[PDB]
Parts: structure tokens; C-alpha cells; sequence
């Protein structure tokens, strides 16, 4: 049998599998619930990413419970269900977080190994900078010294330019008190307006399966099974005075017979922020009251399982623009799409290599904001963000289809420092039934107050000279008057959604602490022979879209595992 098993084949799970098998005497089995990523056009051409999920064979098809903060709406909660995990369906944007995120992870676990300086070594293992598809001069768009040159994931500057780029840059000069330029987020200082960097190499997706699992596939000590959903972690004995969890049961689908396999050393859960708590609950590790309400016997009582869920909420907003160079028609006119598909297929250049956004703004509330009279600042620290703004050359909205007429740019906000916390729980003890995902969006005065300010900021930005001949009007007339707080708040609660960055449902904490699910070396508290390496362990939302930090976790976690061999 195998030394390790390998719970999901995702953003962090593929790092662990590929790193452990560098040593030819260590065998790993990866169990992935989903299908192959191989020759899925929508997962290779960057521009086609938004279409892949939610309603599809590549998605788990999760939704949230009804949100009172969103006037009663449930929203889709997409997750990738295939080789590469969510790294095969994401928008490829790459950044690591602020220095304050990592120093706070160190301070709260007691382990200086997490921690901005000590983590930089993994950015170098993790990434290499390669040319943008259009091969433009990237001089002054990032700082080469703070990025990798030899690591596994290919990253680059935007591969196709847009009419927004020069206007964003001119706003950073016209409006520099509020919107100054940031040369590179890799400094650990996220604030300001920076050029996007994305996990794209040679005009296509660089994902965790392309970058780690595929090169490693010729190894005889690595084994990868797809269509293999783990349905139970099995309490396999008692070792080191604790219940041991080194066996798993897996099946192809509901109703099929289950296969049992064991690890000699450890089972590694890399099922992500939704997949990991629910699997623990299904195996009897979680809140005793919740488990017995659904007919499950508790083996380890730990109420932190599935709690402390943080996410970045999303606010979308489209504006009509005077332009024929937006990406909207690629999605409406088949001739145009096919001309750009041909160029992409033959040369890996043109519109299909384009990103969701070429520029990103990371922003704070004023130091004397009235909200601070009743909330302590929820930012990771004074050099970190309250919100983000993302500028796209088309219509972008997760819940409203692109209109048939009009050219658009969109201004999407993400709330980076929420006060809200939610949970993930079981509705039933059937591993094939969907979970109850309740992020509790806009359930605090800080969260709604900040999104109102975010909209006023968006409107000062679009009112600059650079936009005068370009922006015509908002798609939604509630975005016309920046002084009308009632109209703005109505807009936010009818439109806010998610930007897909859940963390925290299996939080790491100090050894012995009375909250958290894992120790700082990522071992499950109250159990022997089980380790968690994915997004679920991060105890706070970072200053980053979450592939960047999650790859660092995948990287320290592989080392943490080797250190106990
Ligand atoms: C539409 C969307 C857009 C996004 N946009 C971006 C972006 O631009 N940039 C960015 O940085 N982040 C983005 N994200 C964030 C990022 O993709 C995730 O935060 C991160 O990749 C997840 O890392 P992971 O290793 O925790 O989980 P995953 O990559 O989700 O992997 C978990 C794996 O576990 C498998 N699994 C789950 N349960 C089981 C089981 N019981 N048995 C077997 N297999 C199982 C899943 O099928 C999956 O393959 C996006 C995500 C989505 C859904």
C-alpha cells in the first residue's frame, strides 16, 4: 500500500502530491471526485474562464442558504470538480497577500514559519515569470526581484491590451491622493493601483495540474484516480494516544459500492474550504449536537469544524461605454468568436488570452471615517485593504446574463476585511447531498457601510477627465447620484454576490488552543495520522485572491510532511 493518500487533486493537493513524490521511495495516491481537465478549451483559453461554472459538469453545484443581508437571495457558490480543482476554473489572477496577513497568521498560531519573511522562499518554488502573449514590454509593470524565475507555475503580465489601460494609468496621475500607482503587490504592500499578474504561460492557463501533476505523471510512485469521491475518513485504530484516521472509503457516484484504501503514514485532506469541513463532519469529526441532529455518531467533538468561514463578498456594476473594442461581442457574435479562436489555436495570441481585468485598486477607508467610532479596524493591519476595485473591458455580473445590446466596462468591488463570519454544516448524513453554506454576508454595519463608500469611490474614479469621452452612464439608474445612500444601499443588497475566495472552515490555531481545527503544522487536533493542506486552514481573509496564498500553504505543507518522515 501507499505512504500517503491525497484527498482532493486541487490547487493545494497537487503541490503535496508532486512534492512528496520527488523522493522515489515515497508513494502517493491522489483521489479526485471530478473528471479530467485534459482538452477542455474553456479551461485552457483565459478569456473563456467565466463561462465554465456554475452550471455544469465541472462544478459541485453548491449554493448558499438564503441571505437576509441580500434581501433573501440564495446565490450560486461555484467550486471546481476536476483535475486541478478550482485552479482549473478560476480567473488566474496572482498575488500573495500583505506582509500583515502573514505576520498575523504567525502571531495567531505562535509559529513564525507562517510569516511574511519565512514564506518568500515558497513564492520562488511556486512560480516563474514568462512573457505575456502579445509579448509587450513589461518594464515598470512589476518588480522582477520580488517574483520567482524558476518555479512551477507560469505567471505573466496581461497578454492582450484593452482601451481601459491608458485611462486607468491617467487616473492614477489625475487622482493620485486617492488612486496612486503600485509597482507590484509582491512587495507585501497591496494598496494602490497595480497591473494584474495571472497564472498564464504561452497564452494559456497554468493550473496546479498542468504545473505539478502532469510533469509528475510518468513517476511510478505517483498514482492519480478520478471519478473517486471520498465518502468517509475511517477511524483505523489508536496511535500516539488518539483515534487514528488513516483509511478512506471512496465511490464513483451515489449508490455505487465503496472501495477502502489505507495510507502507511498520513491521509492529507486537500478538499478545500467547502469539501474539507463537510467530509470531516460525515466521518464524525465536528460539532456533536449538529452531527447527532443528522444521525451521525461523534468520534471527535470539535465545534470549530465548518465555523469561522470568511469570504470576499462581490459587488458588480456595469456602465455603458462609447467604444467598439470591449470584449462583449466575442460572446454574442459567432464570426467574431471563431476568428479569435483561430488566432488563439494557431499562435496563442489575441483576445482569448485576455484577463478578466488588466488593473486592480486596493483601498482603505479614511483614518477618521465615522465607522471607526464603533468598530475596531478589521484590516490585517494599517498597510492593508478594506476593499478592492477590479476594472473589466466588458460586462461582468455573476447573476445577471450579458444584455443583447450595449458595450460595457464593469467596476467590481470585493470586501477584503469583512467583520461577518459564517459556517458550513450538513443538512443530512448522505455524502452525496449538498451542504448548508451560510456566509452571513452584509450581516454587520461595518460591511454595508464599507460597500456604500466603495460605490462613492468608484463614482469619483469614473468622473475623471480620462473617462469623459468613454463612460456614458451606469446600467443601473441607482448608481446615478453618489449622494443618495438609500438608492446605493438598495443596489448593493439586490446585487452583491461572492468573488469565490472562502477560507477558515478548518482554521489553524496554537497546539492546545480551544478554537481551531488543526495545529500550526496542519495536523488535525484530537486525531492521529490526518493532515489538512488547502484553503480551509487560513484563519482570516487575505489581501489577495486566494490561489496565491493557497499555493504557499501547499508548499509549506509539503515541507511540514517531509519533516515528520
Ligand atoms: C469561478 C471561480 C473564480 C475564481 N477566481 C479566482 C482568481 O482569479 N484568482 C485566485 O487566486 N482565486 C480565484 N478563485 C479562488 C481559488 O480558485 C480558490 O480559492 C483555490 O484555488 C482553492 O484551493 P484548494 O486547494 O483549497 O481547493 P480546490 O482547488 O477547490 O480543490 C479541492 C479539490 O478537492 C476535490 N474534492 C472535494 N471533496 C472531495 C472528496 N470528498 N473526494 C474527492 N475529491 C474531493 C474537488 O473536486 C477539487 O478538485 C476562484 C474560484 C472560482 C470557483
Amino acid at each position: 500500500d501507499f505512504d500517503y493518500v491525497v484527498v482532493g487533486a486541487g490547487n493545494a493537493g497537487n503541490v503535496v502530491a508532486a512534492r512528496l513524490t520527488e523522493d522515489p521511495d515515497v508513494s502517493v495516491l491522489v483521489l479526485e471526485a471530478g473528471v479530467s481537465d485534459e482538452n477542455v478549451l474553456g479551461a485552457e483559453a483565459p478569456l473563456l474562464a467565466p463561462g465554465l461554472v456554475p452550471n455544469s459538469i465541472f462544478d459541485w453545484n453548491y449554493t448558499t442558504t438564503a441571505q437576509a443581508g441580500y434581501n433573501g437571495r440564495s446565490i450560486a457558490y461555484p467550486r471546481g470538480r476536476m483535475l486541478g480543482g478550482s485552479s482549473s476554473v478560476h480567473y488566474m489572477v496572482m498575488m500573495r497577500g500583505s506582509t500583515e496577513d502573514f505576520d498575523r497568521y504567525a502571531a495567531v498560531t505562535g509559529d513564525e514559519g507562517w510569516n511574511w519573511d519565512n514564506i518568500q522562499q515558497f513564492v520562488r518554488k511556486n512560480e516563474m515569470v514568462v512573457p505575456p502573449a502579445d509579448n509587450h514590454n513589461t518594464s515598470g509593470e512589476f518588480i522582477p526581484a520580488v517574483h520567482g524565475t524558476n518555479g512551477s507555475v507560469s505567471i505573466s503580465l496581461p497578454g492582450f491590451p484593452t482601451p481601459l489601460d491608458d485611462r486607468v494609468l491617467a487616473t492614477t496621475q489625475e487622482q493620485s491622493e486617492e488612486f496612486f500607482f503600485n509597482p507590484d503587490m509582491g512587495t507585501g504592500h497591496p494598496l494602490g493601483i497595480s497591473w494584474s499578474i495571472a497564472s498564464v504561460g504561452n497564452g494559456q492557463r497554468s493550473s496546479s495540474s498542468t504545473a505539478y501533476l502532469r510533469p509528475a505523471q510518468s513517476r511510478p510512485n505517483l498514482s492519480v484516480l478520478i471519478n473517486a469521491q471520498v465518502t468517509k475518513l475511517v477511524n483505523s485504530g489508536t496511535t500516539n494516544g488518539l483515534p487514528a484516521f488513516r483509511c478512506v472509503e471512496y465511490a464513483e457516484q451515489e449508490g455505487a459500492p465503496t472501495t477502502t484504501v489505507c495510507a502507511k503514514k498520513e491521509v492529507v485532506l486537500s478538499a478545500g474550504s467547502v469539501g474539507t469541513p463537510i467530509l470531516l463532519q460525515l466521518s464524525g469529526i465536528g460539532d456533536e449536537n449538529d452531527l447527532s441532529s443528522v444521525g451521525i455518531d461523534t468520534i471527535v467533538n470539535n465545534p470549530s469544524v465548518g465555523r469561522n468561514l470568511s469570504d470576499h463578498l462581490l459587488l458588480p456594476a456595469a456602465f455603458f461605454v462609447n467604444s467598439n473594442q470591449t470584449f462583449d461581442n466575442i460572446f454574442r457574435d459567432s464570426s467574431e468568436f471563431n476568428v479569435d479562436l483561430d488566432q488563439w489555436t494557431n499562435t496563442r495570441t489575441g483576445p482569448l488570452t485576455a484577463l478578466i481585468a488588466n488593473h486592480l485598486a486596493w483601498l482603505r477607508l479614511p483614518s477618521n471615517s465615522s465607522i471607526f467610532q464603533t468598530f475596531p479596524d478589521p484590516a490585517a493591519g494599517p498597510n492593508s485593504a478594506h476593499w478592492e476595485t477590479i476594472f473589466s473591458n466588458q460586462w461582468f455580473h455573476p447573476a445577471i446574463p450579458r444584455p443583447d445590446t450595449g458595450s460595457f466596462m464593469s467596476v467590481t468591488n470585493a470586501l477584503i476585511s469583512p467583520v461577518a463570519r459564517g459556517d458550513i454544516k450538513l443538512a443530512t448524513s448522505n455524502p452525496f447531498d449538498k451542504p448548508l453554506i451560510n456566509p452571513q454576508y452584509l450581516s454587520t454595519e461595518f460591511d454595508i457601510f464599507t460597500m456604500i463608500q466603495a460605490v462613492k469611490s468608484n463614482l469619483r474614479f469614473l468622473s475623471g477627465q480620462a473617462w469623459a469621452d468613454f463612460v456614458i452612464r451606469p446600467f443601473d439608474p441607482r448608481l446615478r447620484d453618489p449622494t443618495d445612500d438609500a438608492a446605493i444601499e438598495s443596489y448593493i443588497r439586490d446585487n452583491a454576490n461572492t468573488i469565490f475566495h472562502p477560507v477558515g472552515t478548518a482554521s489553524m490555531s496554537p497546539r492546545g488552543a480551544s478554537w481551531g481545527v488543526v495545529d500550526p503544522d496542519l495536523k488535525v487536533k484530537g486525531v492521529d495520522g490526518l493532515r489538512i493542506v488547502d484553503g480551509s486552514i487560513l484563519p482570516f481573509a487575505p489581501n489577495a485572491h486566494t490561489q496565491g496564498p493557497i499555493y504557499l500553504v501547499g508548499k509549506q505543507g509539503a515541507d511540514l510532511i517531509k519533516a515528520d518522515q
